[PDB]
């Protein structure tokens, strides 16, 4: 594997550039041209991101799209709480979109949404989340070896599990050196590690979650947001 | 916390028992149905009884009792049915007496592309070599989610007490890695295998959530009652 400090390197120097998005108070139709723009903004800066990864090019496309497709919105939800680890009650979508919780008032749904995305920001903040564990969490979010599609009828996984395991276990390595490095006992280090792991499970179950609220707003006030998602993921072939 | 060889014998005393169903073969769409359900109420009756003897799970309150049991009911049930399952690649060990073939799932439309996905997750256990002492603990790790909530009022509803529930949690997790680190292996070795096996529980998570996000599509699309008959267990539990 590439060495660990490295990797750390190599993570930061791909990060996305800042993005940038619009007339406050947001109404219901203001809120959604919100939230799907600024989704296939950070979609594009995501795919642009994979690329960037060591080995992510010399995968298949199948195996590309497929590692896409699972986490992209579990990709967009990490580093949407990250953004806000500072601002308890706001979430910074862009550099000049902060809104507070109660902006989500104007959907029926969306506060809801927000507070479970604050409330993992708060954990970020109460567990000291570091630059260096969110850049390999993020990537870990990514590099799903276990990553499968039913969209054909068939259970399909990808053609190289073992490629993107061996890219797994890189950015892994990579998070057990930082915390290594990081001025904890033997103990805390193995507790840490265990934290910051469960807190990324957490996260998909935030993208399962939500997603699935988003289908039942859809149902009960014909919110379109589901839809723009799952429209945006076509336009992009994921 | 209760030290950790405390803690693995109190795991292994609170295993269910063995589970049975007997209806004969080769079976249609509608007794895989009988099947599925008679097999999941039963489990879930014995994960409801077994929550019930972890040490502090009954000084909960009932809402957070009813919500740890409601955001992992499945993710229990299939960490079970993949260990069941570990040593039979192909096979699917629903109970004793209910061996599945991975074909048997033809017999409903969208239901094999489930045991695939579970018929997967089974190898892989294999190959990590799973132990019983880590199924134990990640089994208790998927029930205390000190970060379990519901959207069901309309407002994000989270644990009474996240406090306790993360007391319970720290002492499975602390658990497993005592035992990790009395299995030989090396302290590099140590720090990869709890990695390798939190990740696994994530991709039970997963598989519970493309699990039912199918079974909800094979209700839209044919109709396949196992959906509602799910969800209507899970109502005459209160949950």
């Amino acid at each position: 594997h590439m060495p660990p400090e490295q990797v750390l390197i190599l993570l930061q120097g791909a990060e996305p550039p800042i993005l940038c998005s619009l007339s406050r108070p947001y109404t219901e139709v203001t809120m959604m041209t919100l939230l799907t723009s600024m989704a296939d903004k950070e979609l594009v800066h995501m795919i642009a991101w994979a690329k960037k990864l060591p080995g992510f090019l010399q995968l298949s496309l199948h195996d590309q799209v497929l590692l896409l497709e699972s986490s992209w919105l579990e990709v967009l939800m990490i580093g949407l709480i990250w953004r806000s680890i500072h601002c308890p009650g706001k979430l910074i979508f862009a550099q000049d979109l902060i809104l507070d919780r109660n902006e989500g008032d104007c959907v029926e749904g969306m506060t809801e949404i927000f507070d479970m995305l604050l409330a993992t920001a708060s954990r970020f903040r109460l567990l000291k989340l570091k630059p260096e564990e969110f850049l390999c969490l993020k990537a870990i979010i990514l590099l799903n070896s276990g990553a499968f599609s039913f969209c054909t009828g068939t259970m399909e996984p990808l053609h190289d599990s073992t490629a993107v395991q061996n890219m797994l276990d890189t950015i892994t390595d990579a998070l057990i050196h930082h915390i290594s490095q990081s001025g904890y006992s033997a103990q805390q280090q193995a507790r840490r590690q265990a934290q910051l792991l469960l807190l990324l499970s957490h996260i998909r179950h935030m993208s399962n979650k939500g997603m699935e609220h988003l289908y039942s707003m859809k149902c009960k006030n014909k919110v379109p947001l589901y839809d723009l998602l799952l429209e945006m993921l076509d336009a992009h072939h994921l």
